[PDB]
């Protein structure tokens, strides 16, 4: 279903009948990151699977609560171009959020580091990014624009808002895990083959920090429609650059970081939140 | 859509041939805010595209639909006033039919304009880029124009592009500038084409430099690709319509009003050298 | 066209079970102009593709071609299927899943490539170290789309893609028989093509440390790694990339078939040679 003024109407009046609570703040937990989710207050799961048009080991939740304060909406389960979704889909779930009344969405992924300076279980928060697909004609915006929604030719200056950047910092420096922390370019690679060491290497060479399969077109979609935007990426393996090397990236050394840091990204998110302006 | 092979492209051409008797020899296509490249256009017939069967509708900001036949500076032209992008959901097809026809209808030579963001740091606004060479991302990662069956009756299933920006058509152009006292506002470089819609980020831009580029935009290689396929000689040149931002914490950001307005301060001064370069072109 | 899943590669690879006896463990794919590695097959029965059932057409059809090679029993594609095409994923993806039901264990491919790295001639091998997937870092893996489990897993690794013993080996033979002078290895970029690279796009690849560029074979060797199959792959360069806008000098497909024809005997007798030496 496209995701026009109309339709994206219809599922966001269907939530709002299944809850009272207006969201300020969306949150979207990349792999093995669905502990984010587990602090939020007054909650209410809705499984995908009861809200219509929405779309699909079992199904993603969509959670509304309070966490420090501020109402929230989660999306337990993201959505992944790889797993051969269309652009409308993807764009749909942020579309519903702005109607929701979402005004910052905080999104988290794991990422292999490309930077050589990057350790395991480091966080990367993302100032920039280089979208590989959007480059090669298969940018989520591709299509007759959604006016309702933004602009035909959106601008991506301060798309990793740099107030809410060093809000992050702040707050992970004031909690004594400053040192994990750093600030980088992520390269989304259309997937689902992990990177080849020669890609890794040229990835590295152009500028880039992190790889992964994922966020960029959310964040694409966000700030078409004006929603703020604060990203950060796990680094839940170290790209391998040499063709010679038998260490290998696998999804279950993945999810397993995630596990570790999960709770600390979520106490992250927490903390940030509660220092958030509020208008 | 309806594929651009040659029954289909034949209709086209025979219909257009029905509502004018003008034989082009030189095809023209206007960027974004460069319409006015066609005002000159002498004993004029403006064809909408939505006259022609088949052909397409145009909805960009900047791009009517028209088909524009008539003489400048002596020659036959048609000017496509309003081009088709990828980036607003059209086929291969739909990009490929209007230059297939050119070919049909007698087009031998095809003169491009686009706006686009500079790149190299040398640029400035408003200043003018003749291609010399292209890095077709989309068609390097299997969005090429040509992708699918190969029409035979147009060109070869595996097209060379070398000299694809006619090295003649190029020098030509810089001697007429110079001869004309805005040689200064001219440069020869390198366009890559971003499928779009977002313009570049500064981590993209930064990348795009450090790979040998002098331009970015959202168009015009397909069109390109296409006419060298099938024989066409190709000039093109962008406008400097921003200078990208490399920068992330730079508050500057490309829109596209500026980018139309930057076309319509140049549009006339870009008419003036396209109707020059075509008065000196070759005759037979 | 039809999914690649289990339910209908097992009907495929049934089918073909019917139209022989031939249990392969090596499956040969020829690139342009070097259908002559099939030549020497020994005891060998010719499918054409229109005799097989949700198979494609390359048309004008090849052949999938049966029989033994140096004593091991080879399956060849003679023709390959090529997304600039126009093919489907599924398509693409659907005859190297039958090999895998067919009892496929090593799949050794060519392909005919331009040179970018300024140190390689007309004529020479370069083996396949790495590769870089263009068309899939942009969206268009043959991957993309559900993932079907009962051939691998979600997110395949690619670290020892060309697997190195068989690289080893290959060089070997190349050398004991007098032209391990033709012999490189190197990363192979994908262009999806149909156009030749322009030079622009030829100083960009090699800048980003590609040493051949050629418009097939990365797919067929990411399905391969996914289920399972071992991979040996090499580039015969059939032209030299042009880096200089400035140059007459263009590629043409007469002249890449051209060198393939003077070097398929050649390439024939080492994949023979190679064949001979797997361990069995
Ligand atoms: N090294 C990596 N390269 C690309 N994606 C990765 C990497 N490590 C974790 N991921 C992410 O986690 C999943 C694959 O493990 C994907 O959704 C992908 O985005
Ligand atoms: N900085 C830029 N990057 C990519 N395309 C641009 C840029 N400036 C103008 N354009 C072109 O003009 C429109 C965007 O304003 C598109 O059609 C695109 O081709
Ligand atoms: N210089 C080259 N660049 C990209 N593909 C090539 C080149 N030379 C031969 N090929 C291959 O052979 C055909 C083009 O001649 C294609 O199938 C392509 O895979």
């Amino acid at each position: 279903v496209t995701a026009n003024i109309e339709n994206v109407k219809k599922v966001a009046h269907h939530i709002q009948k299944l809850t009272s609570i207006v969201p300020e703040i969306g949150i979207i937990c990349g792999s093995g990151l669905g502990k984010l989710a587990d602090g939020v207050k007054d909650k209410i799961t809705i499984p995908y699977t009861k809200i219509p048009n929405f779309p699909q080991g079992h199904s993603g939740n969509l959670i509304f609560g309070t966490l420090s304060g501020r109402k929230v909406v989660v999306m337990q389960g993201r959505f992944h171009m790889y797993e051969g979704y269309s652009n409308d889909t993807v764009a749909l779930p942020i579309r519903v959020m702005k109607l929701l009344g979402v005004k910052i969405l905080m999104v988290s992924n794991a990422a292999g580091g490309l930077n050589r300076s990057l350790k395991l279980g480091d966080f990367v928060i993302l100032k920039d990014h280089i979208y590989l697909p959007g480059l090669g004609l298969n940018n989520i915006l591709v299509g007759p624009n959604q006016e309702a929604f933004g602009t035909r030719f959106p601008a991506l200056s301060n798309a990793y808002d740099r107030d809410l950047r060093k809000l992050a910092v702040q707050v992970a420096e004031e909690n004594g895990f400053g040192n994990l922390v750093h600030q980088g370019v992520y390269v989304m690679n259309g997937g689902p083959c992990y990177e080849t060491p020669a890609e890794c290497t040229m990835l590295l060479n152009m500028g880039c920090d992190v790889v992964g399969m994922s966020t960029i077109p959310e964040v694409v979609i966000a700030r078409h429609c004006g929603i703020q935007v604060f990203a950060v990426s796990l680094v839940t393996n170290i790209s391998v650059l040499d063709v010679e090397s038998d260490l290998k990236p696998n999804h279950e050394e993945v999810l397993a970081t995630g596990a570790q840091r999960a709770e600390l990204m979520q106490s992250w998110f927490e903390k940030i939140i509660e220092k958030l302006p509020k208008d």
